[PDB]
Formats: C-alpha cells, sequence, structure tokens
C-alpha cells in the first residue's frame, strides 16, 4: 500500500499464508472454526518468529568467530512495548504480512491490538533502554542488554470515580512467543552469610543459593540482518530448598519472589530490601555470563579490551563490588591490578540531579545481605579518600563530602558516588545536565578526576517513533527525500528546502488531520469519550510528579475555562486538553493530583456555556502501546518541568519528530531542541535555571503572587471552596497548603509567563499555513535526537569501538 | 530392526528427518554445533507430537459431529510417567524414529532418558488412572480425564547415610512438549464466603474467587487414531487480587499454591485444608466444564443419557453436592429432580477397606470453607436418613452407622458415605475386595440398596506393560501368534499350545536373560552397584508401608543370610533381593523400615563368607520409568500383604505379564490370578482372610511364635542387640517393639509358611526348563488382567456405552 512498508513479492505472500496456517495447526493446535482473534495474532506472530531464527543464530555465530569487543548494557528496566510490528518494519515485511493476512480474510492491525506491552519499566529511564537496544543491532555493535524478567510490569491503571486504581500488568498470561528459555543455562546467585579469611584471602560461606534462569529475546536491527539478544534472568529456587514437606515445597515462594514484581517508583528511591536483592540477582548472574563469555573466547589485562560495561543509573552499581569480589576473591589478582581492569571496563550514567531519587543504602542491611561487598566497598572508600587527601591536603570538609559512606543517624553508602570512582567515564543526559552535574552534586569529583564527565544527550528510535507509529508522515517524506533517512536521521535536513512548497504544507497538515481523526475515533471506541477533531490537541503525557508541574498545565485549564465564563460570546481557539500517565502507589500528591484533572473535567465537560470549545481529558493506562496513538496525533506538545529538574527528557523529542509543536521551559533537552531547529520555531517561556537559583536565593514567597495575580487568586479560591468538589468541599486542600507553603517548584513563579505564551499558541494555530511552516522546520532539525546518533557517540567516546551500516548476509 | 515396533518406509523415516531438523533450528534455536542431547530429545518429543495434532483436532470434532455419551474419569492423581515412547507405540512410529534418528547420528533410547517422568500419582490408584486413559482411547469411547497440574509431582527420593531424603520433583523445569495451555477457557472458583436467603432460593456471596485455567494433554489410543484428553487445571490469582501494592502482587501466591504440590500420602487420610481446597478446586473447574459442553450440544433429563462421571476414590466426592447446588441454585431445579439427574450421573469406585485411608473431613472446615455444601450435605443426610428408617424401622443403631455425619468429639463428614448416597453404582477392584465391602464396612448399604453394589477387577494396560517396556518378548510372542493381542490380551491364551516347545521355552528364557543383563549393567553404569545376573532377581517394588509387609520379607533375607553363616559350605539357590518404594514423608514407621533394609545390606553384601550368593539391595526413587526397568528383569514378584488389605494390587499383573513367578498371599488380585493360572504355578503361603479374623477373634500374641521358634528368635536378639547398627545398637528398638506389641499385619503368623515356601522357590529355580515352563503358564493366563477388559466392563454395566475397536480416518 505504502513504500516504506516495504514489497509484497508473490512468492513471500504465498510462504507467509503457508506458515500461518501450519501454526495455527501445529503450534496453537487449532482449526478456522473454533480459532479466535487471539489465535490469529499468535499464528502470525510464530510466522515472523521464524524470520528471525536465522539470523539471531548466524549473528551470534558471527561474534564467536571476530571476537568483537562486547557491550552489555545493564538495566532494571527495559520498557519495551509491543514486539510484532516493529519486529516486520526491521525484516521489511509489513507490507507482505498485510497482503497475507487480507487474503486470509483478517485485518492485521486489528491483530497486533491483541499483542501486550512488555510493560518491564517506569517511564523515560527504561524506554531509552529499549531504544538503545534498537540503535546498537542497527549500527552492528555486539551488544547485549542484561535485566531481569518481571512476571508483572508496571501496573495497569483504571480509573474510578477519578482516582487511580492499580491492578495486576498479568503480561505473561497467554504466553510470550518472542521468548526463548534457556534453562540449560542457569547460574547461581549467593545471598546472606558470612565471610571467612584464611591463608589465602576472604571466603564468602553459609550462603542462601537462588538461581538465575536466563530468556533470551531477539533484537532485530534496521535491515542490515543483524539480531542481537536482550537476556533477562528469572529467580528459580534450588531443588533442595528448604529440604514439614509441604510447607518446605510451598516456601519455594520466598527465593522466586526476587523476579516476581517491578518497583514502580519514578524518580523516587525507596531503600526496600527486597529491591536491593534484585539490582544484586541481576549483576550477579550478568556477570558470571560476562566472564564465562570472555574465557571461552587466564590473562585478565585485555578483560577492558573486550569488555564494556554500561550502568543504566546506579541500579547496578553493584557490578563494581561485584567485579573486585570475583577478580580478587576468585580469580585472585591482586588488589590494584582487579581495580585497573574494573575502572577501565566500566562507565556510568546518571539520569538525575533530585536529591529523593539517589540511592542511599542503609549500611546495615549491606551488612546482613551482602557482608563482602561491604567489606569491598569500605575498602574502596579508603584508597579513594587516600587519594582525594593527598590532591586536596588538609581539606577536611572535602573527605567528608566526597565519601562513599555517608555518616549520620543510619550509615548509608551513596551508590552515586561508588560509580564516580568505579567508572572512567560518567556522563549526563543532556548538555545542561550534564553541565549541572560539574556544577552542583559532582563538583567534588569534577575537581578531582575532570577528564571523566561527558556529556551524551539522549535520543529516540526513528523506526518505532516515526515509521512505526506515523506511516503517512514516514511516507510523505520518503516521497520527496527518498528513505535513507530512517537509518540516517539528519538527511531531514533537505526538508527546510520544501517549506515555501504548496503541496507539501498540504500533505503535512493532511497527515496530522487524518492522525487526530483516527485518535477521535479511538477514544469514542474503546472509552467512550467525544472530542472535537478540529481543536487543537494539546497534550501532556508523562508520569505524574511534581517536578514535571502538571498542576501548572491544570492553572492554565482553570484560566481558560474562567475566562470563558466571563465573556461566553468571544471567540476563543478551541482545545482538547489531555494529560495522562500513573502516579505511583504510594505518592500521595501525584494521586491527588490525577483525581484535581478529572474533577476539572467533570466541571468543564459538562458546562453548556462551554459547549465544544475546551475539553479536559486524562488519558487512563498510559504506557508505550499509547504513546504510539497519541503522539503522532499531537498539536501542542507541554514539557513545563521547573528548569533545572528534568535531566533530558524524550518525550520532548518524540513530538518533535512526529509534527507538533513544543511550550516548554529552557529545562533538559529543550534547550538543544530549540538550538536545533532556533527559537522563533519554539514556544519558550518561564525561569531559567539561574532564575530559579536567584529565587532560591532570596527565598520563594508564593503569597505574593496570589496577592498580585487576580486571576491566580480567583483559582485559589475555587479550588479552596469546592467549587471542583461540591460534595466534598475540602477535598483538595492538600493541594491548596502546598501550593501556597512548600512548593519546591515554584508553579506560580512561571504562571503569568505561561498563560501568555499559551496566547501565542493559540494565536498561531489561527493561522493553519504558518502554523504548518513552523512545523516542518520542527521536523526538519530533528535529526540531532535520533538515538543513533547517541549510541554513535557512546560507542566512540566511551567504549571505543566503531559503529557499522553494513549488512550481514541474509 | 523388530517387527512389533511397526515399519521404517524410506518416506516417512525422510519426513521425520527433515522435521526434526527444522524443530531444532525454529524451535529450539539451535544449530548442530552446540545442541546436547537435551536439545536433541526435544526436537525428537516435537517431531512427534506434530503427528499427533491433526488426530487429535478431528478425533474431538468427531465427538462434537456424533455426540456421544461423554465419560469424565475425575481423578486428582495421573501417574503418567514419560510420554515419547509411548505415543510412537500407539502411533506405529516406533522404527522409523529410530532409523530417522540412527541416520541423523543418534541413538533414540539415550534420548528417551532424558525425558522427566509426569509423576502425579502416588502409586496404585493414580496409576491405575493412567492404564484406563490409554483402554478408553483404545477402545474408541469419548472420555476425558479430569485432574490438577502439580507443579510438583511425587517427591525425588534420596538415599544418604541409608536413610530417605526428600527433593522436590521440579518436573516442569525445562517445559513439557506434550501439553497445551488453553488460558482462553479459563474458569472461576469460589470459597469461604457465606450463605443468604432469598425469595428465590439460596445465594452463596462474599466469596473469595481463584481462577482455573485447562492445560490440555493428548491421549493416543493404540493404532485406531483416536486421541482422547487429559485436561489438568492450574490455580491463577484474579487480577484485581488483593488490590501496601508490593505485598498484594507477592501475596497472589497464596491463591496459587493450591495447585503447587502433590500430597504425597498413599493409603492414609491427611485432612489438612490445602487438601479440600483441592478437592473442590478440580471438581468445581471441571463441573461448569462438562456443564458448558452439555449445553453446547435447558433440559436436564438428559443430562444422564449424555454424562457419565466417574469418581477415582472419594478425592473428588464434593462433585456430587457440586451437581446439586449447580442444579438447585443456579438452574433451578426441585430438589427431587436435581437428585434423581445426580445419582444417575454419579459412581464410585472404592480403593481400599483400611480405616486409616478413609477421608473423614471436620464439619468446622466445610462450615468454613464450603458452607453452601455442608448445607447440602445435612439435607442429603435427613432425606437418606429417611429412607433408611422407613426400611429399618425402629433400628436407631443402623441410623447411627449409615449417618454421613459422624458424631464425636469433632464431628466429621463421611465421604465414603456421602458417594455411596450419591452414585448409582459403587465398586470394589477385585473379586475378594468387592466381596469385603458387602460382608463388612458396606455391609448396611449393600442391604439397603443391593443393585448398588459391582465389581470390576483392575488391569494394566498392555502397551506400556508389555510392548512398550519389554518388546524381545513382545517380539517372540508376535513370532508364533501374530500382533492382535496387543488390544486383545485373551489371545495370550494361545501360548498354551507351546508349554512343550523347545524352541520357545528357549527363547522365554534368553528374553528374560538379556533383561536381566540389561538391568544388572543399568545399576553398574547409574548407580555403582555390582550384582551378579546369574542369581535368582527376588523383586518387592512398591509404596512402603506396615501392611505390604516389606518387614516379612526383611526377616526371610535375614534368616537366608543366617543359614548360610551356619553352613558356609552347602549349596545355596543365589539370590539378588530387590526392594524398593517411596515412603511418605511423616510416616515414621516406614522410613526405618528402609533404614532397616540399608542396614541389612550392609552387613550382607560386604560379608566374604557370603560371597556372590545374596545381595541386598535398595532400589532408589521407584517411579514409573524404573518399573519399566525392573519388571521385565525380575524372577520372583513378592506380593505378601496381609489377606484382607491390599484391595487389588496391579505391580502384580506387571510381573505376571512379564515372566516372573508370584510368591504370595491369598490377597487383592493375587486370588484371581492364582485362578486364572492355576494354583499349581503359583507360590500360595500364608493365612487366607478367615484365618485373620480367627486370629483376630482369640487375639494376636506375638510372643508365642517367638517362643516357639528359635530361628525367629535369633533375628530378634540380632535386631535387639545392634547387631545392624553396631555403632547405634537402639536404633530399631521401635521396630522390634511393634512386631512383639503392636503388630497390626500379623507380620510373625506368616512367617513359617513364607520361609517354607521360598524354599519351595528355590527348589524350581534349580530346574531352569521347568521354572520356564511355569513362566508360559503364567504369561499364557494373563489376559484377565488387561484394563481392556476393565474398561469394556465399567462401559457396558455402569457407564452405559458401547466399546469400538475401529479405526477413524489417519
Ligand atoms: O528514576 C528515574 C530517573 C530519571 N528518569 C528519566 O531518565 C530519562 C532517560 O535519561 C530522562 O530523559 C529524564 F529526564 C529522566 O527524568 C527516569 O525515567 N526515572
Ligand atoms: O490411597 C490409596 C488407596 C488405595 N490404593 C491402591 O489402589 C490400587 C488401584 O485400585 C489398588 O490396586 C491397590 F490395592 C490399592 O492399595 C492406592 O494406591 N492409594
Amino acid at each position: 500500500q505504502i513504500s516504506v512498508r516495504g514489497l509484497a513479492g508473490v512468492e513471500n505472500v504465498t510462504e507467509l499464508k503457508k506458515n500461518f496456517n501450519r501454526h495455527l495447526h501445529f503450534t496453537l493446535v487449532k482449526d478456522r472454526n473454533v480459532a479466535t482473534p487471539r489465535d490469529y495474532y499468535f499464528a502470525l506472530a510464530h510466522t515472523v518468529r521464524d524470520h528471525l531464527v536465522g539470523r539471531w543464530i548466524r549473528t551470534q555465530q558471527h561474534y564467536y568467530e571476530k571476537d568483537p569487543k562486547r557491550i552489555y548494557y545493564l538495566s532494571l528496566e527495559f520498557y519495551m512495548g509491543r514486539t510484532l510490528q516493529n519486529t516486520m518494519v526491521n525484516l521489511a515485511l509489513e507490507n507482505a504480512c498485510d497482503e497475507a493476512t487480507y487474503q486470509l480474510g483478517l485485518d492485521m492491525e486489528e491483530l497486533e491490538e491483541i499483542e501486550e506491552d512488555a510493560g518491564l519499566g517506569n517511564g523515560g529511564l527504561g524506554r531509552l533502554a529499549a531504544c538503545f537496544l534498537d540503535s546498537m543491532a542497527t549500527l552492528g555493535l555486539a551488544a547485549y542488554g542484561y535485566g531481569i524478567r518481571y512476571e508483572f510490569g508496571i501496573f495497569n491503571q483504571k480509573i474510578c470515580g477519578g482516582w487511580q486504581m492499580e491492578e495486576a500488568d498479568d503480561w505473561l498470561r497467554y504466553g510470550n512467543p518472542w521468548e526463548k528459555a534457556r534453562p540449560e543455562f542457569t547460574l547461581p546467585v549467593h545471598f546472606y552469610g558470612r565471610v571467612e579469611h584464611t591463608s589465602q584471602g576472604a571466603k564468602w560461606v553459609d550462603t542462601q543459593v537462588v538461581l538465575a534462569m536466563p530468556y533470551d529475546t531477539p533484537v532485530p536491527g534496521y535491515r542490515n540482518n543483524v539480531v542481537n539478544t536482550m537476556r533477562l534472568w528469572s529467580a528459580k529456587a534450588p531443588n533442595d530448598f528448604n529440604l514439614g514437606y509441604i510447607q518446605a515445597v510451598l516456601d519455594r515462594n520466598l527465593a522466586e519472589n526476587i523476579s516476581r514484581v517491578l518497583y514502580p517508583n519514578d524518580n523516587f528511591f525507596e531503600g526496600k530490601e527486597l529491591r536491593l536483592k534484585q539490582e544484586y540477582f541481576v549483576v550477579a548472574a550478568t556477570l558470571q555470563d560476562i566472564i564465562r563469555r570472555f574465557k571461552s573466547s587466564t590473562n585478565f589485562d585485555a578483560f577492558p579490551d573486550k569488555v564494556a560495561i554500561q550502568l543504566n543509573d546506579t541500579h547496578p552499581s553493584l557490578a563494581i563490588p561485584e567485579l573486585m569480589r570475583v577478580l580478587v576473591d576468585l580469580e585472585r589478582l591482586d588488589w590494584d591490578k582487579a581495580w585497573e581492569v574494573t575502572v577501565k571496563t566500566c562507565a556510568y550514567t546518571n539520569h538525575t540531579v533530585l536529591p529523593e531519587a539517589l540511592e542511599r543504602w542503609p549500611v546495615h542491611l549491606l551488612e546482613t545481605l551482602l557482608p563482602r561487598h561491604l567489606q569491598i566497598i569500605y575498602e574502596i572508600n579508603q584508597r579513594f579518600l587516600n587519594r582525594v587527601a593527598a590532591a586536596f591536603p588538609g581539606d577536611v570538609d572535602r573527605l567528608r563530602r566526597m565519601s562513599l559512606v555517608e555518616e549520620g543517624a543510619v550509615k548509608r553508602i551513596n551508590m552515586a558516588h561508588l560509580c564516580i570512582a568505579g567508572s572512567h567515564a560518567v556522563n549526563g543526559v543532556a548538555r545542561i545536565h550534564s553541565e549541572i552535574l560539574k556544577k552542583t552534586i559532582f563538583k567534588d569529583f569534577y575537581e578531582l578526576e575532570p577528564h571523566k564527565f561527558q556529556n551524551k544527550t539522549n535520543g529516540i528510535t526513528p523506526r518505532r517513533w516515526l515509521v512505526l507509529c506515523n506511516p503517512g508522515l514516514a511516507e510523505i517524506i520518503a516521497e520527496r527525500i527518498g528513505e535513507e533517512y530512517i537509518s540516517d536521521l539528519d538527511q531531514l535536513r533537505k526538508l527546510l528546502s520544501y517549506v515555501d512548497d504548496e503541496a507539501f504544507i498540504r500533505d503535512v497538515a493532511k497527515v496530522k488531520q487524518e492522525n487526530k481523526l483516527k485518535f477521535a475515533a479511538y477514544l469514542e471506541r474503546e472509552y467512550k469519550v467525544h472530542i472535537n477533531p478540529n481543536s487543537l490537541f494539546d497534550v501532556q503525557v508523562k508520569r505524574i510528579h511534581e517536578y514535571k508541574r502538571q498542576l501548572l498545565n491544570c492553572l492554565h485549564v482553570i484560566t481558560l475555562y474562567n475566562r470563558i465564563k466571563k465573556e461566553p460570546n468571544k471567540f476563543v481557539v478551541p482545545r482538547t486538553v489531555m494529560i495522562g500517565g500513573k502516579a505511583a502507589p504510594g505518592y500521595h500528591m501525584a494521586k491527588m493530583i490525577i483525581k484535581l484533572i478529572t474533577a476539572i473535567g467533570d466541571v468543564v465537560n459538562h458546562d453548556p456555556v462551554v459547549g465544544d470549545r475546551l475539553r479536559v481529558i486524562f488519558l487512563e493506562n498510559y504506557r508505550v502501546s499509547l504513546a504510539e496513538k497519541v503522539i503522532p496525533a499531537a498539536d501542542l506538545s507541554e514539557q513545563i518541568s521547573t528548569a533545572g529538574t528534568e535531566a533530558s527528557g524524550t518525550g520532548n523529542m518524540k513530538f518533535m519528530l512526529n509534527g507538533a509543536l513544543t511550550i516548554g521551559t529552557m529545562d533538559g533537552a529543550n534547550v538543544e531542541m530549540a538550538e536545533e531547529a532556533g527559537e522563533e520555531n519554539f514556544f519558550i517561556f518561564g525561569m531559567r535555571v539561574e532564575d530559579v537559583d536567584r529565587l532560591d536565593q532570596r527565598g520563594y514567597n508564593a503569597q505574593e503572587y496570589y496577592d498580585r495575580i487576580p486571576e491566580l487568586r480567583q483559582i485559589i479560591e475555587q479550588l479552596s471552596s469546592g467549587f471542583f468538589s461540591p460534595k466534598q468541599p475540602d477535598l483538595f486542600k492538600d493541594i491548596v497548603n502546598m501550593l501556597m507553603h512548600h512548593d519546591r517548584f515554584k508553579v506560580f513563579a512561571d504562571y503569568e509567563e505561561y498563560v501568555k505564551c499559551q496566547e501565542r499558541v493559540s494565536a498561531l494555530y489561527k493561522n493553519p499555513r504558518e502554523w504548518t511552516r513552523m512545523v516542518i522546520r520542527n521536523i526538519a532539525t530533528s535529526g540531532k535526537f535520533s538515538s543513533d546518533r547517541t549510541i554513535a557517540q557512546y560507542a566512540r567516546e566511551i567504549w571505543g569501538v566503531e559503529p557499522s551500516r553494513q549488512r550481514l548476509p541474509a
């Protein structure tokens, strides 16, 4: 049907239909008489999977023969979403499968909706890992993603009476056709026990053993016949475990709980024992696998030449002392040699500066669970602080600030400090964030070892986030500039030549309208909610957090409503305001924000005076599959974090690629996006980082803003008095109190500039042609934000390997 | 190679090799370079499974079209063993697969050893269910086995320092290629809650819900293209379950524990809540499935015309009040009508008369877990006792004896009484057992409803228990009489014509010697134990229990040892005495018996004066796969239960079919075996049932035997003094005390006759030709003991259906 979706050759279509029928019969044990749409999905998935196999086996054989340096990406989160369409895209099978299924009397898009998301992450950090795997395969790197196979991923969110409710994400219920269990490569992991000192070094004895069983999932590169591996570990009890009899068998659950469920916190540290077990479990199993693979290719001097380990945040930070443990206790290397190897092998990526997100583990937990690792951490600390003392003699404050051990009521280990000490490279995820690291939280470390500190601006994969989710836009672009941009996104710059092309202007606007119609129809079908497709689609989708300021958005919505009520007969640009995202189950304020949003909708959506000029919708169960639907439909992207709080953002990049304009602060990657597109082509407002610092120095007083801004005063009075909660007048008292007395994120301080900037947005939207021309200027300059660019920089500047766009033989 | 294993045609072999290679590549994602024997097993299993599929789909379609009466066999145990060879046998693929694998450079018998047993049973009762499924498919009945998919089957037994140790049977670790998950047919099961009475009947409300997810396994008939289904339920929590957050997800284990593990008790009732939950879980899910299937073919008058439910023991007895609950509470039938349907639908098989094995559930457990079922049971009891009172007016003792409710310290429900009241047929499992039921424990019920009581003598499948485990014997038989006997075992009578045939005598003896050599080699390979293949193989394999009298066997072994030590230079027929079987983890005496056996071996096997004239071996981890190895190798089958205690036995039948002679009491099916073969061709000894009754009446005094039998006195003195436990002289004091003062099973009373009978065995073994002629007389008359005969009798006399040996189209 469309060119970027590949060829539908007679031979291929015939073969696909044959194998589809085979799987339905032999694999699913069904006939066409009793088969349901779910059976048809599975027959298609197995058919497409077959095409991955040959390439998967030969890629891994190729790495064995060539023995390139291997890259290991360690993460507690891989937010993968659905796999079927992505696999077809990367193998050039989309049109062929579409034709084959059509001839069998089936609608492929209907079958695609049956697949469960692999929701093994919380938000940005987990989704970055997923984009990275796609880019590493596309650039021909010998890369492996290592994580945990959670039985339950991020919870399914239901909205009941306007409140968030959580349901278990039982994503494996119907099976996972993509994974291959590898019980033969099961490895032991040790917990608890005690340290024994012998004539020849320390010994970790009397441990409890949990087995780590790997499941491998293929990761296809874009049309290069490369298929890499994501290996996820699942926890299993040993067979003599606890071995009255019945209870001992039932108690196997205790061991197997390690891989049961993803902790649903985003940008918030919860110091629970089970989470620490998960972190060690992934690190211990992965490192054994790494060392095994290295030996099968005596002398650890070459270890950093053949192995790179990337730590995604501090979650897998135990890799550092675990590597030391293995090299010193088991392989019998001297300390200094082991440390040299460890530092040259490991690198660390930081994703946030918010103090509450930083992992600081109580010493007493580490002492009980991982006694040998605590000893190693103490020794690392002693040697590191001896270097600091030598470099900055007499600076006793610096010694306390830089220590891995934090003194106080309870002693803690600062895992970020451990990561910096034991890594040869430390990076932030956008230029402003990397600069903040050097100037503030890691200033002391930067002064000691400046060479360690780097920037690697985040990116997103243009396969999932353009070709897959927005084929209409991909097609009109390919018509003008060909197909090479899909693996070389910088080529989108060629589109600047079409900014005054009346045909292209019309096509860009047509694609957006079709996307909006499709999404408007999706909402009525699946959720019974009515929206006007001619309105400006104003969208903020991301996890619910105070720093992201969904609350500032709420204030603007109420402002719009109040202005309409004051002058009902004045024209206003119609808007559909959509907000979605999950709140961590224990985060009270975030749960209250969700309730506020639905409560505003309850009033606004039913006021006959408003009509269809303003609608407020809460998008339930935001996740990767939903992002693929709403992003291509958006006109306006809300990226409104307080300056200095969002390290990069990646949702911002997805919206830019898909033809939405951005309203945002100069925060994270917003700064670089505006720089690429030109500030005239962005809607920038509010305090810069320096302005926030100035306000902190004299002290933030929210009352000042309330006193001087009459429109703001009205909203707070409405919230306090019960206007949005008639039956429970004091429902939002917590929100008002926080805004007025305890607001770390200065919502009121950016209110006036935000509202004025939103007026400028509405003004441009009244002029379709000039709106679309600005859109073209954004799409055309989005190239820097491909994760292919990001990964090429990691490869060259951290891992010491060269990317390759060359095909493996088919 | 051998004829009964079918054809190895060029087309078939080529096709099998092709599909083997396909599965290795696409299914297992391996290449020949890295594949292990386990990978090769799985490639073969998937290849053979493919051949089942077409027949499986078309059999089930055939039942849908023809709508025959359906038979539902409800059991908490299905002791299936391995599936690969059985499937090849029934599909006539054995020789073809052997050739195909040989051409690929693989040994098929080596691959067969990799498969785990499906050990979803304890012993006789569970294995009977397995033989029954095979026979029902072979006789073309529309039959379904329904049970529980235990994650852990019967424990693996290890012997450490002579003691039994238990290890979890993690049989699903590497996957199960035979099953197909059917998550789409998941059904809810209710627990706890309370009963509400409305204007229109009772309502069971406020329940906890557990989901039952089915897994289907194919059951092939012998070369008739019939493939029936065994459906096993697995427990799953609902997704809103317990839905702080992390704990609620982890607590899903509580619901899912229902299907976690098989209770390892054999002939012993343990009244634990989790076991009651398992019993209701299987009954509730199964009955919904039954009713669904019935409606898809309003009026329940025809229900018993289209449905038969067979209760394997009282374990699924809750089917009776559950059927009543559904018919009365949900379908709104009047009580009397519902009861008529229930009685005509249900039938009950009793497997033991031992009082400690009878299920008597505390009322307080049923009251909390199943409040509506308790109410229904009370109502059944009231109506039943009104019938008794009308038939036997004034007989107040009879009313207390027959009540379903047992009065006392704790009130209990007698599940056997419930089963008799609510079934149209009640059967014992051998003629003597069925007679004992009518004369003793169920006498009152027999007097009220004589027509209900039947006999169905047990049997074994000649596919698994001859063709599969003893192809050598199957072949020499087929050479003389053809292949028809495999599905018509009565044809073995034709072999009486060859009792004086010198060629056949030589061949029968040759097959036994080869079997003995193979097993002798197995023991050295897998267990490093040396045995003399020329010795008489004297075998007792079955679960360890006081009633089965492994202890009597022990007394004979010590007698033999003491006689040798007294006259070292006298000739004795050399014996290898092998005893194997598992003890329930909480059964102290059974565990002590295992220790005694190993302790005897420790002395006997290392006495240089004995030489290789006597060896005592404990066969570790007795299970179906081991039975298939040891039974064809046996010369002497020990079936020595106290008369009136072993309801039938089925191990006895397996030995008779495979060319062992039997030493046994007149107990269970031993009586019918001796009758078929002729008493001259059996080694019968000991008290009959009547003799046991006489001894009970005057009182059993073990001291009398000790006083009058000098050889018995010596053994007890040896046991007491520490002869078999030098380091722990009082180790066996419990055993001695029981034998002397508290022996319910009268071990001493049969000792003298047993020893004398064993002398007669040794005498015959000295004459190879006459030994073998007696063997031929046993094999030739084993036909009655085919489970095909048993199932034909159930079909005609209980279920009201006609068996069919006719092929379905291929
Ligand atoms: O706990 C966290 C901490 C940070 N992050 C995010 O990581 C993304 C990937 O670098 C960045 O784009 C965002 F700026 C950052 O908030 C999370 O998503 N969970
Ligand atoms: O709990 C029990 C009770 C009885 N049984 C057995 O059932 C077999 C099948 O009918 C019979 O051959 C045996 F006689 C009987 O002991 C068991 O194996 N477990």
